[PDB]
C-alpha cells in the first residue's frame, strides 16, 4: 500500500482500483498516478479535504463529479493526464476556484461548448494538448483573465479565426503551443484578438515559405519575443520572408530542423531586436556577407550541424565566404560544430568584435595543419574559449595562435597531433588557462615545451605517448600556478625525478598506466597542495618510506591495480584527513595498525578487495575488528574480501573471521 513522505500520499504503480483511507489527514498532495481507478466518487475525499495537490493521472477515469471541487475547497492542482474524459460540460469545474493548474493533456476531447471555465478565474495553466480539439475557442466571453500558459499542442486545428480566441481579450499569455497542428491558414487578427503574446510554438506545424510569411504578418503589432519554428518546411528565406516582424520587438526564433538550404540576402533585415537565433539542423549551401544583414543585436549563434552533409555519393561541402558574419557585432556566442566546412579563410570571422566562445568541434574536413594565419580572421575578437576537438589536426606551427592574446581555454584534444613542442606554438597565449591535449599520436616535449605559457593552470596530456621526458630541467618548470596535471596511459620511457619540483600549487596529480615502477626518487617533493592522486595501474611492488611525507592535504589516494603487498610502518602518518583509500587488485596480505591506522581515522570510503589476505590473527585481527565497529564506507564486503592463507581458509570472506580468541 501506499508510503507517506512528508505531507505526501504516493500510490503510484500498484494497480489500485479504489482510493485508500489508510492514509493521514494532514496531507496536502495524492499522486495516485498510474493506477486502475474506474472514477473519483465526490465522496470518498472527505478523509483528506486538506488535499493541496489531486494527481489522478494515467487511469481510467470516465466523468468527473461537479461535487468533487466543493468537496475539496483547497484544490489548487489538478491533473488527470491520459484518462478517458469523454466530454466537458459546463457543470463540472464550476466549483474549482483555488485552481492554479489544470492538465487534462490525453483525454480525447474532441468538442467544447458552452465556457466550462468561466470560474477558473484563477487558473495559471491549462493544458489541453493530445486531445481531438478543431478549434483553439473555450469560451464566449472574455475570461480565464489571469491564464499564463495556454498548451493545446497535438491536435486537428487547421485555422486560427480572430473569433476563436477572443476570450483571451486581457489575458497576458506568455505561452501559447500550438505545435504538431496541421495548420492551413491564419485568418487576419488572429493573433491580435490577444491581450499580450509573448512566446509561440509551432513547431512541426507543416509550415512553409509562404504560410510563414502570413504567419508573420499577422504577427506585426504584438507583444511576441520567443517565435519557435522548429521542424517545418521553410526550404529557403526571402528578404519578404520575415518582414511581417518589423512590427515586433522579437528576440528568439528557432529555425532549427527545417532543411533550410538557402539563406537569402538579408532574410533577417528586419531582426535588429533578436539576440538568439538556431539554424542547427539544415543544409544551408552558401553564407554570403549579405546572409545576416539586420542581426545588428544578435548575441547567440548556432550554426551546429547547419549545413550541407557529407551525402551517399557527391563530395558535397558548404561555401561560407569572407564576412559573412561582419554584422554580428555584439555576438558572443558562436557554435559551429558538425559541419563539412573545408578550413578557415584569411577573412572568415572578422567583424565579430564581441565574440567570447567559439566552438569547432568536428567542423572541419581539410586542415590538418594550423599556420601562422589560420586564425587571423579573430586577431580583433576577444575570445576566451575556444574548442577543437575531432578535426583531424596533425601539425601545430609556430605561432598559430599569436592572434588569441585573450583565450582562457583551449581545446585540441580528440585529434592526430603528432609533433616536438618547441614551445612556439603557444607564443602569444597571455592569459591560458587551460590547454587539452588529450586523445592524440604523439608529442614530442622539450626544455621550452611549456616556456611561454606560465599563467597555465590545467594541463591534459592523456593517451598521448610522450617522447623526452627525462630531460633537466623538467618541461612541466615554468608552470609555477599548475593545479592539475592529468597525464596518464603514456608509458613515458624514462622520467627523471626532477619532474614536478616547483609545481607548489598542484592538487590533483593523475600518472595512471605509466609503468611508474621501472624508473623507481622522491617523486612529490615539495606539492603540500596535492589533494587527489591517482598512481593506478604502475607496476608498483615495493613503495618507499618518505614518498608521502608531507601531503598533509590528501582527500584520495588511489594505489589500485599495482603489485603492493609488504609495507612500511608510518608511510600514511600525514593522512590523517583522507576522505578515500583505494588499494584494490593488490597483493596485500597484512592491514597492520602502524600502518594503515592514520588513514583509517576518518576515512570515508575504502577499497581493498580483491587481495590475497592472510586470515590470522598476526595480519587480520586488528583489521577485522576495526571493520565491525567502523561507520567507513565499504562496500562488497561480503563477497570481495576473502582470505587466500592458509590452506583451511582459502575463499573464506574476512570478515567472518572469528577474533574473539586471539591472545
Ligand atoms: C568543446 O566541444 C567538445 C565537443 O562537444 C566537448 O566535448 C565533450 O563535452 C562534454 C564534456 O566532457 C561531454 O559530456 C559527457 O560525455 C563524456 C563521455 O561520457 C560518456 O558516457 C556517458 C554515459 O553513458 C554517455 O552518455 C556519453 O555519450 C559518453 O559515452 C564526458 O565528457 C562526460 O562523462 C564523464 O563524466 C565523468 C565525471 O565524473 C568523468 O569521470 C568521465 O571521464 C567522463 O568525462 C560527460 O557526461 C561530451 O560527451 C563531449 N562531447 C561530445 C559530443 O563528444 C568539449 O567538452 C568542449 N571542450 C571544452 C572542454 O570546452
Ligand atoms: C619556431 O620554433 C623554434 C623557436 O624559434 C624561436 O626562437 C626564439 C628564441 C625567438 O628568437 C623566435 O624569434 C624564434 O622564432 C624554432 O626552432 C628551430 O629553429 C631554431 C632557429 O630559430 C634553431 O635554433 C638554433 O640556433 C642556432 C644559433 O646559431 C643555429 O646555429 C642552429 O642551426 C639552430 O637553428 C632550433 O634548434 C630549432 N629547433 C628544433 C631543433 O626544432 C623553429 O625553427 C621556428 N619555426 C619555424 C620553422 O619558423
Ligand atoms: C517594440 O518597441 C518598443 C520597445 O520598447 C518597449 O518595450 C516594452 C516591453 C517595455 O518594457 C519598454 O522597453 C518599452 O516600452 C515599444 O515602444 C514603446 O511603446 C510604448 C507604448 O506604445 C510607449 O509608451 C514607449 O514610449 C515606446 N518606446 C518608445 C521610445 O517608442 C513598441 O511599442 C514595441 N512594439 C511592439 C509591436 O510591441
Ligand atoms: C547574395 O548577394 C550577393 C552580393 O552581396 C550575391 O553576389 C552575387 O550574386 C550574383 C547573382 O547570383 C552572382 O554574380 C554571384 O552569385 C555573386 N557574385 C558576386 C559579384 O558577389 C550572391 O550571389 C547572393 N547570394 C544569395 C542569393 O544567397
Ligand atoms: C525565450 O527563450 C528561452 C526559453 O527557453 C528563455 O530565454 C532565456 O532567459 C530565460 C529566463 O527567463 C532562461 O531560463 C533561458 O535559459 C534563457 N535562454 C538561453 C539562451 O538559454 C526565455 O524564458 C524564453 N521566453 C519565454 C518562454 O517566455
Ligand atoms: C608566418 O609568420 C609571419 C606572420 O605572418 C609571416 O611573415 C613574416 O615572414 C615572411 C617570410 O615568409 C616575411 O616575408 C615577412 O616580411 C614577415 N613579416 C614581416 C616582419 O613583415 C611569415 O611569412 C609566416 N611564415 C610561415 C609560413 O610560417
Ligand atoms: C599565478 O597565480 C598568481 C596568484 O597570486 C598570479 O598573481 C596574481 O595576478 C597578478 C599578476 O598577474 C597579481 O598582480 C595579483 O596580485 C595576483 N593575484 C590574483 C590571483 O589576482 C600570477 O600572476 C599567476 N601567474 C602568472 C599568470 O604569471
Ligand atoms: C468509496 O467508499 C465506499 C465506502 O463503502 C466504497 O464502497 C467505495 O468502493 C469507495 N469508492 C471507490 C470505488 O474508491
Ligand atoms: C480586462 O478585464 C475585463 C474583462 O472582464 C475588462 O472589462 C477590462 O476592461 C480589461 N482591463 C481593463 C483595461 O480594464
Ligand atoms: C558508507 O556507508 C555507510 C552506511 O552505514 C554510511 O554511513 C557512510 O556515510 C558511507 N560513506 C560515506 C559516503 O561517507
Ligand atoms: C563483529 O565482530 C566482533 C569481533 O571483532 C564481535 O565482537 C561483534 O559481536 C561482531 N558483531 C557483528 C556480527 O557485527
Ligand atoms: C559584394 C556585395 O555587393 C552587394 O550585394 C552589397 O550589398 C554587399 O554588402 C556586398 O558587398
Amino acid at each position: 500500500q501506499c508510503t507517506v513522505r512528508y505531507n505526501v500520499a504516493d500510490c503510484s504503480h500498484l494497480k489500485l482500483t479504489h482510493i485508500p483511507d489508510d492514509l493521514p489527514s494532514n496531507i496536502t498532495v495524492l499522486n495516485l498516478t498510474h493506477n486502475q481507478l474506474r472514477r473519483l466518487p465526490p465522496t470518498n475525499f472527505t478523509r483528506y479535504s486538506q488535499l493541496a495537490i489531486l494527481d489522478a493521472g494515467f487511469n481510467s477515469i470516465s466523468k468527473l463529479e461537479p461535487e468533487l471541487c466543493q468537496i475539496l475547497p483547497l484544490l489548487k492542482v489538478l491533473n488527470l493526464q491520459h484518462n478517458e474524459l469523454s466530454q466537458i460540460s459546463d457543470q463540472t469545474f464550476v466549483f474549482c476556484t483555488n485552481l492554479t493548474e489544470l492538465d487534462l493533456m490525453s483525454n480525447s476531447i474532441h468538442k467544447i461548448k458552452s465556457n466550462p471555465f468561466k470560474n477558473q478565474k484563477n487558473l495559471i495553466k491549462l493544458d489541453l494538448s493530445h486531445n481531438g480539439l478543431s478549434s483553439t475557442k473555450l469560451g464566449t466571453g472574455v475570461q480565464l483573465e489571469n491564464l499564463q500558459e495556454l498548451l493545446l499542442a497535438k491536435n486537428k486545428i487547421l485555422a486560427l479565426r480572430s473569433e476563436e480566441l477572443e476570450f483571451l481579450g486581457n489575458s497576458s499569455l506568455r505561452k501559447l503551443d500550438l505545435s504538431s497542428n496541421p495548420l492551413k491558414e491564419f485568418s487576419p487578427g488572429c493573433f491580435q484578438t490577444i491581450g499580450k503574446l509573448f512566446a509561440l510554438l509551432l513547431n512541426n506545424a507543416q509550415l512553409n515559405p509562404h504560410l510563414t510569411e502570413k504567419l508573420c504578418w499577422e504577427l506585426s503589432n504584438t507583444s511576441i519575443q520567443n517565435l519557435s519554428l522548429a521542424n517545418n518546411q521553410l526550404l529557403a528565406t526571402s528578404e519578404s520572408t520575415f518582414s511581417g516582424l518589423k512590427w515586433t520587438n522579437l528576440t528568439q526564433l528557432d529555425l532549427s530542423y527545417n532543411n533550410l538550404h538557402d539563406v537569402g540576402n538579408g532574410s533577417f533585415s528586419y531582426l535588429p531586436s533578436l539576440r538568439y537565433l538556431s539554424l542547427e539542423y539544415n543544409n544551408i549551401q552558401r553564407l554570403s556577407p549579405r546572409s545576416f544583414y539586420g542581426l545588428s543585436n544578435l548575441r547567440y549563434l548556432s550554426l551546429k550541424r547547419a549545413f550541407t552533409k557529407q551525402s551517399v555519393s557527391l563530395a558535397s561541402h558548404p561555401n561560407i565566404d569572407d564576412f559573412s558574419f561582419q554584422w554580428l557585432k555584439y555576438l558572443e556566442y558562436l557554435n559551429m560544430d558538425d559541419n563539412n566546412i573545408p578550413s578557415t579563410k584569411s577573412n572568415t570571422f572578422t567583424g565579430l568584435v564581441s565574440l567570447k566562445y567559439l566552438s569547432l568541434s568536428k567542423t572541419f574536413t581539410s586542415l590538418q595543419t594550423l599556420t601562422n594565419e589560420t586564425f587571423v580572421s579573430l586577431a580583433h575578437s576577444p575570445l576566451l574559449t575556444l574548442n577543437l576537438t575531432k578535426n583531424h589536426i596533425s601539425k601545430i606551427a609556430n605561432g598559430t595562435f599569436s592572434w588569441l592574446g585573450q583565450l582562457r581555454i583551449l581545446d585540441l584534444g580528440l585529434n592526430e597531433i603528432e609533433q616536438k613542442l618547441s614551445g612556439q606554438e603557444w607564443r602569444g597565449l597571455r592569459n591560458i588557462f587551460e590547454i587539452y591535449l588529450s586523445y592524440n599520436k604523439y608529442l614530442q616535449l622539450s626544455t621550452s615545451s611549456f616556456a611561454l605559457v606560465p599563467s597555465l593552470q590545467r594541463l591534459m596530456l592523456r593517451r598521448v605517448a610522450l617522447k623526452n621526458v627525462d630531460i633537466s630541467p623538467s618541461p612541466f618548470r615554468p608552470l609555477r600556478n599548475l593545479t592539475i596535471l592529468d597525464l596518464s596511459n603514456n608509458n613515458i620511457a624514462n622520467i627523471n625525478e626532477d619532474l614536478l619540483e616547483g609545481l607548489e600549487n598542484l592538487e590533483i596529480l593523475d600518472f595512471q598506466h605509466n609503468n611508474l615502477a621501472r624508473l623507481w626518487v622522491n617523486f612529490l617533493k615539495g606539492l603540500s597542495h596535492l589533494h587527489i592522486l591517482n598512481l593506478e595501474s604502475n607496476g608498483l611492488d615495493e613503495i618507499p618510506v618518505g614518498v608521502f611525507k608531507n601531503l598533509f592535504e590528501l582527500k584520495s589516494i588511489n594505489l589500485g591495480l599495482n603489485n603492493l603487498n609488504k609495507l612500511e610502518p608510518f608511510i600514511f602518518d600525514d593522512q590523517t584527513s583522507l576522505r578515500s583509500l583505494n588499494l584494490q587488485k593488490n597483493l596485500i596480505t597484512s592491514v597492520e595498525k602502524d600502518v594503515f591506522g592514520p588513514p583509517f581515522q576518518n576515512l570515508n570510503s575504502l577499497d581493498m578487495r580483491f587481495n590475497p589476505f592472510d586470515c590470522t590473527c598476526e595480519s587480520i585481527s586488528w583489521f577485522v575488528n576495526w571493520i565491525n565497529q567502523t561507520h567507513t564506507n565499504i562496500s562488497e564486503l561480503s563477497t570481495h574480501y576473502l582470505c587466500n592463507t592458509p590452506h583451511h581458509y582459502y575463499g573464506f570472506p574476512l570478515k567472518l573471521f572469528d577474533t574473539s580468541s586471539c591472545k
